[PDB]
């Protein structure tokens, strides 16, 4: 891996061989080294970027554990989002047991909370600003041993008059000699000034744009269907077209996995991925489907690509994650299909957006005496 460039300590680059991470991104060549040197710094860069393996590797790197102190502070600004940081710590500290995590969050009980802290300390603590604040207020936590205090998102997080006072409480219970690290999607509305409140001389750091996704040289064509039609229609196609393996785009975690449980009863080799689905999960059956084992793909979200034809079984949310989804554009340069099902006049306007923002055509499909493999 690239990540050898890091020095990170050997525990932590198993971790990284089992996450399935082969190399770095921009903003990991970008903001790593800064951070693991103990600097305070702003990473901005667009969503999906990889910003929180960023804080997540660096912090464990300097982690030095002492059993009944808390060395680490992650906030974000839904619970959603911490609940994930937690596990993203748990993932890379793997093959680091002496390392413990802990998240907190309103929606739970607070005496929950103070049972984790009391019985088992943990070093690094996740969580949203209002629970943090209580806990720091209770005195079951004890954030005057913190030396990284990480804000996650902080343009939405400080873009919140409430808790953005709670953040600024929080961080001056913390010490002053310090790591402080935030990362957002943007530049912030103004929030620099917040931001030149909690770093005293931070390296301001921006990764633009890796990649920009283009719809050139794609087959796109539609199918105009019922809902009742769709499988019969998906089926057909699979025994016609050619290829080598396939994705399927499915809204529902259920429907993905009555698909793929449908296909493999007609002995179609093919294996489902979903949203709630556990992420060492995702990669276990995207190894799979990578390994070449299996053909289909029955996806609910989404390198190399060796997938000739991209299905949207229903209908993506809007013109962005069709681009997102169907482009093929990650490494190898090649050519697709792009096959869309629609069942409703929503799915039309969603369609017909896509050949607006993209100045594209996409026809019905076709065979008429031949069939379509140029
Ligand atoms: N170097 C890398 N190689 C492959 N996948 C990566 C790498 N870094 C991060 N990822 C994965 O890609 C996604 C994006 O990273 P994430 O930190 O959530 O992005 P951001 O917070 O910048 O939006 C995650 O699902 C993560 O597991
Ligand atoms: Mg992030």
């Amino acid at each position: 891996s690239g990540f050898r460039d890091f020095l990170l300590k050997p525990e932590l680059l198993r971790a990284i061989v089992d996450c399935g991470f082969e190399h770095p991104s921009e903003v990991q060549h970008e903001c790593i080294p800064q951070a693991i040197l103990g600097m305070d710094v702003l990473c901005q860069a667009k969503s999906g970027m990889g910003k929180t393996a960023v804080f997540v590797l660096a912090t464990l790197q300097q982690l030095e554990p002492v059993t009944g102190q808390v060395s680490v502070l992650v906030m974000c600004h839904t619970r959603e989002l911490a609940f994930q940081i937690s596990k993203e710590y748990e993932r890379f500290s793997k093959y680091m047991p002496n390392v413990k995590v802990a998240v907190f969050f309103g929606g739970l009980s607070i005496k929950k909370d103070e049972e984790v802290l009391k019985k088992n300390c943990p070093h690094i603590v996740v969580g949203t600003p209002g629970r943090i604040l209580a806990l720091a207020r209770n005195k079951s936590l004890n954030l005057k041993h913190i030396k990284h205090f990480i804000l996650d998102e902080c343009d939405k997080m400080l873009e919140q008059l409430d808790m953005r006072r709670d953040v600024q409480e929080i961080f001056r219970m913390t010490p002053h000699e310090k790591q402080v690290m935030m990362f957002s999607a943007t530049l912030s509305k103004e929030i620099r000034p917040v931001c030149r409140k909690f770093m005293q001389d931070p390296m301001e750091i921006f990764v633009d744009d890796e990649t920009k996704l283009t719809l050139h040289g794609l087959q796109q064509y539609y199918v105009k269907l019922k809902d009742n039609e769709k499988n019969r229609k998906l089926f057909d196609l699979l025994d016609v077209l050619e290829f080598n393996q396939v994705v399927i785009f499915v809204k529902s975690v259920q429907r993905c996995i009555a698909l793929a449980q449908l296909l493999v009863e007609q002995n179609f080799p093919a294996i489902a991925i979903h949203r709630g689905m556990p992420q060492e999960e995702r990669l276990s059956r995207y190894q799979q489907f990578k390994d070449f084992q299996r053909r289909i793909l029955v996806a609910t979200n989404l390198d190399i690509e060796r997938v000739n034809i991209a299905f949207n079984y229903d209908m993506p949310e809007d013109s962005d994650t069709y681009l997102h989804r169907v482009a093929r554009a990650g490494r190898f340069g090649t050519k697709g299909l792009a096959i869309t099902f629609v069942s409703d006049e929503n799915d039309a306007k969603i369609l017909n957006d896509v050949q607006d923002r993209f100045e594209v055509n996409i026809s019905e499909l076709p065979d008429e005496i031949d069939i379509s493999s140029y």
